[PDB]
RNA sequence: GCCCGGAUAGCUCAGUCGGUAGAGCAGGGGAUUGAAAAUCCCCGUGUCCUUGGUUCGAUUCCGAGUCCGGGCACCA
C-alpha cells in the first residue's frame, strides 16, 4: 500500500525522497516463514519505490530515490537467551548472526533495488547501537522517571504484550529458571533501546524512516521532541498481500 | 495465504438487466478586429482491455488471459 494522503502534508516534491525503514524478528516465530520483510514484502517495497519513476506528467502535478535500511539485530537478545543458559553476549552474537542471516536471505532485492535507481544501505545491530547510547538511555529514564507521560501508558501496554509472549515462550520449557521480574524488566529494556532508537536513528539517518505497520511505540515519545525539530521523523505505512506475482528480473535459484 | 471493486474519446470521469454513450479540458476550422488578447459558433468511424457463449443484438451478463486498488488474517 501507500499513503498518498500524507505526502501532501510534508509538501517536499518535484525531488528525490531520502526514505530509510527499519526490520524486526520475534524469538518464537508464529507465522514460521511468514514475517515481515519477506520475499514478498521486499519485492512490494520495490515495487511501490519503482511506481514513482513512472507517470512524469502526473507526480510532477512523488519520487523514490537515495534509501537505506535499518535492522534491529540487536534487540531481541533476552529474547532468546531464555532457551539455554549460553552467555549475555553470546546471545547478541547469535541473535545479530540470525538477522545477518536474513540480510543474505533476501540480498537479490536489496541489490536489484540498485538497478532499479534506489541506493542500499545496510544498517545493523552495532552499526547503530555503536555511539551515544548513554545520554540515549538517561534521557530515556528521565523521560520515563514519572507516571504522568504516556510513555509509562506505552511502557505498561509493551510490557503486556512481551509478557504474553515471553509466558507463552516459557511455558514450553520451564528449564529457564527467570523471574517474572526478570522478563519484565528486560522487556521494558528491549522497549526503552526501541525508544532510544530514535533519537539515534533520527540524527543518524536524514529524513523519514517508513515501516509497514505503524510502529509508533517509542519513537514518537522521542521523535515528537528531539526528531520533529532536528530531523522530521514522518512513518510511512506498507501493505501487501498474495495474489498475482509480478515480474521479478533474475528470479531463480543461485547456481 | 484468503476474500471484495475498476480499465471508455488524447485525458478526467458520468453512463445501473439488454435496448444505436456524453459533460469538462485539450486540439482544428470559422465570423469581427489592423492584428492578436476576451466572447460566440461548428467539430468524436470511438471492437467501451483482447478472445470464446446466451440473445434479435450485449458497454455493463458467463469462461479464459493483461494492468491498477480495497478488506482480512499475522501486529510488535
Ligand atoms: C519488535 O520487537 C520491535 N520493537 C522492533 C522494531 C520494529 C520496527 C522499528 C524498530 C524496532
Amino acid at each position: 500500500g501507500l499513503e498518498q494522503f500524507i505526502l501532501e502534508n510534508s509538501l517536499i516534491k518535484n525531488k528525490p525522497i531520502k526514505i530509510v525503514i527499519g526490520i524486526s524478528m520475534q524469538s518464537p516465530h508464529q507465522i514460521s516463514n511468514e514475517h515481515k520483510q519477506s520475499g514478498d514484502s521486499f519485492r512490494a517495497f520495490v515495487d511501490l519505490l519503482r511506481k514513482t519513476n513512472e507517470q512524469c506528467i502526473r507526480d510532477e502535478n512523488i519520487r523514490i530515490s537515495e534509501l537505506i535500511v535499518v535492522i534491529t539485530d540487536g534487540l531481541h537478545r533476552h529474547n532468546l537467551r531464555l532457551y539455554k543458559n549460553v552467555s549475555t553476549t553470546e546471545a547478541e552474537s547469535e541473535a545479530a548472526g540470525l538477522g545477518q542471516k536474513w540480510v543474505a536471505d533476501n540480498r537479490q532485492f536489496l541489490e536489484a533495488i540498485g538497478q532499479c535507481g534506489i541506493s542500499y544501505k545496510v544498517i545493523h545491530w552495532e552499526e547503530l547501537k555503536s555511539v551515544a547510547f548513554n545520554r540515549y538511555l538517561q534521557i530515556v529514564e528521565e523521560e520515563y522517571e514519572k507516571p504522568n507521560s504516556e510513555f509509562r501508558s506505552i511502557i505498561d501496554n509493551l510490557t503486556q504484550t512481551h509478557l504474553e509472549k515471553l509466558v507463552n515462550f516459557l511455558l514450553e520449557t520451564r528449564d529457564s529458571s527467570f523471574t517474572q521480574e526478570d522478563c519484565v524488566s528486560a522487556t521494558r529494556k528491549y522497549l526503552l533501546e526501541e525508544a532510544a532508537s530514535a533519537f539515534e536513528f533520527a540524527s543518524l539517518k536524514a529524513d523519514g524512516m517508513t515501516y509497514p505497520g505503524p510502529c509508533s511505540p517509542g519513537f514518537k515519545y522521542i521523535y515528537d521532541t528531539y526528531l520533529s525539530e532536528s530531523n522530521p521523523l514522518p512513518f510511512i505505512e506498507y501493505g501487501m498481500r498474495g495474489g498475482k506475482k509480478l515480474p521479478s528480473f533474475w528470479k531463480e535459484e543461485s547456481p
